[PDB]
């Protein structure tokens, strides 16, 4: 008899299936980052790594698993076929090649394979640009829109929070403020949310947000776009925040929170918008996905910025080819 | 007066020392994995980083404190001056670059590093992770004038944690419930301890005890060869090796941190054991706490296993008579 | 030679002092759920129990030890001496008991704990969760000498918490995403600060004016009155309350034992606010950190809630001017 | 319309079965300890709570609810209809019955049983069953007879807190943390337990080859006093506060963990032994098992002594013997 036969006798052999999988795909800086925060989260009891760079998709599925010890997360697979995908609960989009259309491109093969091998997941798109890719993954997919979410504002979100609470000596964690509409340049900072403890900043200082203030408020939300630039100026990409980012929305995916997040959703509907457009604005999110959205109020000025967002949108995904 | 004014009373000013500060020098893949290990943890109250690469550095800082919503560690500091680090319980080493002409840039490079750090932290526990990791502990050790207990040499951790990996792959059991320790020196040259390898108390050497040599039909000493081999595998697959180490070495941090007294396959002061004479670190099992490696476990090595680690030793010493401090 | 001697060999026997200890005094319902809590999170490297009960105080140790194996906390003691309590970084007391008698009683217990705390621990956070909460809070403020900042009464965040699970319940919401003060002197007088109740950043009293008064169709002063409700329906169906107190008791030690700097509904010394003139302490949004409260929030009520805490802060020092310390 | 409506519009309003649900069935110090111990280790997405004393049940449920904000459980249902139960992974069994007869006390627990297990298999057929309620190694094989699972799907906590104990203990001696302290308590739970020294270790160091009186009479260490303090330890608790409570919800739910997580980390749970040890009879006892998703997919055969194999047997024969005799 084997020495595995000698110390273990098996009770039985039975085909099982994971009940908590989640699939990263692409390996890059973004997508490992993703990868390494939903382990040391213990969210999955299974994950999958997909890419097209064979070696490197290896290398990194190798290097995670010899760190098993310190994981509870028994299984790690990876390959270039979607077979390894099979059963995902949550399936991570951050593969990536104007570049929106070799975006699409990749999308138009990556999402079917997906679909295929996990018709029940939910869709979590991070790749650039976030709001068109949503979109795209939405209308290839077929999925019913609670299924497909877009990281969308959560991490401009994030960084506002950070930078808030480093002007008020408070945790992010107690400082609340949205940063909602299209991700990156035209994002719009809400102001009468901004607020600690229930306590509104623009009831206090009327001027926050506008360019008669003083102490410039404004910054903060210049700043949250000014260090996403920086960031990459000086190391190359990001990858750490966005993603912690990524784990704490798919945390309230796997877990069925049912917390508020500010994602990309589909907001025809909303703020005079009649088109199909996908917007961040703020999402309860559990095991379906996006169940709800909250029905911000917003001044003329902020309304303007997201109808204009959705305009530039539409403009561009009228003319894509599927 | 001011928002801030206006919105929060200030009962004090008085901003004490960070009580639970962690110190990573060099911000390359393999420091940056340990950064982000130790913030997923929550084992550090502030996190300083060190480099000589400014920007790189710069970038590092910030995209870690982008993510602060998310973590529970407050303050997040980075610079080129160690004057970032003091009072750091913990500073780990990741900084570095023939061969005895490597070991010796990597010498010169911490006859820079290791009096700065010992300048503003001379309470601190020293980690090292460069390689070659049992040299630059001895380095480390020498050049701090810190007793042995405070050097800790990263050494077989990784190499064991491995080991466990793939010997939880053949039996079909989670690495956790896999027990088998790696010792000596790290890497090529390290000893898998055949007698000690077991689940549930129960010795593989016991039932199978051919286990670990050439006349092995079910070959398990491909288990230790397949730790060497994967090493440079993961290397020739994505250029480095940064997520394992991270993690071990965030393992290695919460036993210091939170004073666990857990056993770990360390690198360690060995004068004294194995017919060892020399000033060489090596791996052996040790007791990780608050004040670093307070005990050691004296394994019972074969004749043969005993030879590897003398060998070893001997290897070391003759590198280490020869470098210029 | 013991086998403890042939299997570890030790490298030095300093004597060494726990780096983040925490003491619970009273180890009742509420205290043993707050000790599992902390133990849980991991927030302690020591946890201490105090009790006069001497056979419940060791029982309850061991039951907690015996766990040990599944926890990250080395250290767990208890003892009636005050000793097993030295250099705590927290202290949380839960120790306790006509209504005015009932008062002078925990006055009585807090003359013999508070000095004894104070005499082991001096430079301690003292969190009092005793009742009546904001009265004892006050009492170990006058008793321990100490500065306002490190006197932390659990106050209203019990309350707080008990209101965001009713309002998530209504919304269908988690309660993390339901952000709702209650604040003012704990328990029946409470005060719910309607303006500040949100969802992402929008005022559900903006969206319904009649929201907290009488012309509400949809009754939300039910929601506060459910918080006060609640809590003795919870008395009536289980005969005391523990596991809600002692992970809300957890949260605030995780805020302060890792310097987070997050904002808690806490009782802290509220003279000078509100037109209050008295050394009283009432719940207002608290900065909580390794200083205990080192900043408050200044909530901008209306007239109606700022009388409402004027008459707490009355009726409260009304009852405090009549204590013998 | 509604201040909800005004605030959220909705996407759907279905509802999922339950994806990861335990239900805890019986709250008293046992049950509520392994509830917050789940509950603070996010084991869980659904917990239910079962008990026939309804106010303490109702209670039990609101105080959990309570402190919903400091948890990631989104939802906590209770009630004395196991309808509340319905899709549960994982079933945890703490509900249970001065000097009695032996048969009495077991049949006792037996009547509750005969309720319990069968409106549990009722609303979860697909269920992992886990027996805390004592004596837990006839419980056990009485919750598998009722039941009509396989084997693998009925688990007993068995010698998980025996071996906790001696660990703790172990560590205490060596002054090293009890994670890095191995050793095996094994067979029956409680005063009959075995503790297995040839595999009692720090870092594959085996104590007893160092030691060869270790375990034993002679032993001039009485390393034996670690044994017969888990046992001595147990009653002390008892006579201290009156029952035990923290260390088995610890314990209890470091093998929910395994369980829901599909870990596959060997653990020493009761299972149905007939075939190894000489034991013919249909008796649970504990041996290292391996634990995830399918409950007990695997053992480890462990190599007993003479001695250790007629203690087994001894215990075996005594469990039969009051087995055979239950009513049904
Ligand atoms: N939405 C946000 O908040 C946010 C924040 C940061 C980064 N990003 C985005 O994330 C994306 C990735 O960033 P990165 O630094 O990791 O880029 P990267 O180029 O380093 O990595 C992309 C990976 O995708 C892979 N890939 C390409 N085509 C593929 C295909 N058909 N199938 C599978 N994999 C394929 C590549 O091989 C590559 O490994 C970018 O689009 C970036 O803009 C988004
Ligand atoms: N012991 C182990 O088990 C183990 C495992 C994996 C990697 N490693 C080792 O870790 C080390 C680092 O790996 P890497 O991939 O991150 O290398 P890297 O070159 O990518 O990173 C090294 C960093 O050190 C910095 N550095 C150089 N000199 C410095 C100085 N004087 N002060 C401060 N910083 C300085 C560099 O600028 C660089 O950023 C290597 O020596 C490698 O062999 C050890
Ligand atoms: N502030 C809040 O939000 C909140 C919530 C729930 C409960 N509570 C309060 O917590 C307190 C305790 O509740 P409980 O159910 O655990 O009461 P309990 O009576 O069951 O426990 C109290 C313990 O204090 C001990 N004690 C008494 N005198 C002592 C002394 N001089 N030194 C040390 N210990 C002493 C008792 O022996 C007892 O074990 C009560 O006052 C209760 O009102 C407060
Ligand atoms: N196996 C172990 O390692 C271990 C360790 C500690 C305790 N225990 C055991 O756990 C059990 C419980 O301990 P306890 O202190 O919580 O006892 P308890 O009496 O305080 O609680 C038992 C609960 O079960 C309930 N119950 C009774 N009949 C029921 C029924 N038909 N349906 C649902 N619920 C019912 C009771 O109402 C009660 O609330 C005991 O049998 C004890 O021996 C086992
Ligand atoms: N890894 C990688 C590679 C390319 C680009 C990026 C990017 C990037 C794009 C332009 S500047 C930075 C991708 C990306 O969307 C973000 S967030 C962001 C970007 C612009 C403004 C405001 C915000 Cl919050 C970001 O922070 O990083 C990351
Ligand atoms: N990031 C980085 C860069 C260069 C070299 C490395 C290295 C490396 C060296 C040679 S092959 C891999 C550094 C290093 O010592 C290890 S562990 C290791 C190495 C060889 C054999 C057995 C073990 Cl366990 C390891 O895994 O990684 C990492
Ligand atoms: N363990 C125990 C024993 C006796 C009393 C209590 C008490 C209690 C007191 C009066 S009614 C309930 C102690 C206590 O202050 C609370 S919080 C609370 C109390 C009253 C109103 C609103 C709130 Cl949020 C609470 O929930 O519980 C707990
Ligand atoms: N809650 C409660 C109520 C009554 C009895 C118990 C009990 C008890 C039984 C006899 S002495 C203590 C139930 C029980 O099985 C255990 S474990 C145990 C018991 C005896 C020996 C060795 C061990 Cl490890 C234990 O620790 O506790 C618990």
């Amino acid at each position: 008899a084997t020495l595995k036969d000698q110390l273990i006798y098996n009770l039985l052999k039975e085909e099982q299936t994971p009940q908590n999988k989640i699939t990263v795909v692409g390996v890059g800086a973004v997508g490992m980052a993703c990868a390494i925060s939903i382990l040391m989260k213990d969210l999955a009891d299974e994950l999958a790594l997909v890419d097209v760079i064979e070696d490197k998709l290896k290398g990194e599925m190798m290097d995670l698993q010899h760190g098993s010890l310190f994981l509870r997360t028994p299984k790690i697979v990876s390959g270039k076929d979607y077979n390894v995908t099979a059963n995902s609960k949550l399936v991570i989009i951050t593969a990536g090649a104007n570049l929106v259309q070799r975006n699409v491109n990749i999308f138009k093969f990556i999402i079917p394979n997906v679909v295929k091998y996990s018709p029940n997941c939910k869709l979590l798109i991070v790749s650039n640009p976030v709001d068109i890719l949503t979109y795209v993954a939405w209308k290839i997919s077929g999925f019913p829109k609670n299924r497909v979410i877009g990281s969308g504002c959560n991490l401009d979100s994030a960084r506002f929070r950070y930078l808030m609470g480093e002007r008020l000596g408070v945790h992010p964690l107690s400082c609340h403020g949205w940063v909602l509409g299209e991700h990156g340049d035209s994002s719009v900072p809400v102001w009468s949310g901004m607020n600690v403890a229930g306590v509104s900043l623009k009831t206090l200082h009327p001027d926050l947000g506008t360019d008669k203030d003083k102490e410039q408020w404004k910054e903060v939300h210049k700043q949250v776009v000014e260090s996403a630039y920086e960031v990459i100026k000086l190391k190359g990409y990001t990858s750490w925040a966005i993603g912690l980012s990524v784990a704490d929305l798919a945390e309230s995916i796997m877990k069925n929170l049912r917390r508020v997040h500010p994602v990309s959703t589909m907001i025809k509907g909303l703020y005079g918008i009649k088109d199909d457009v996908f917007l961040s604005v703020p999402c309860i999110l559990g095991q379906n996905g996006i169940s709800d959205l909250v029905k911000v109020t917003l001044t003329s000025e902020e309304e303007a910025r997201l109808k204009k967002s959705a305009d530039t949108l539409w403009g561009i995904q009228k003319e894509l080819q599927f």
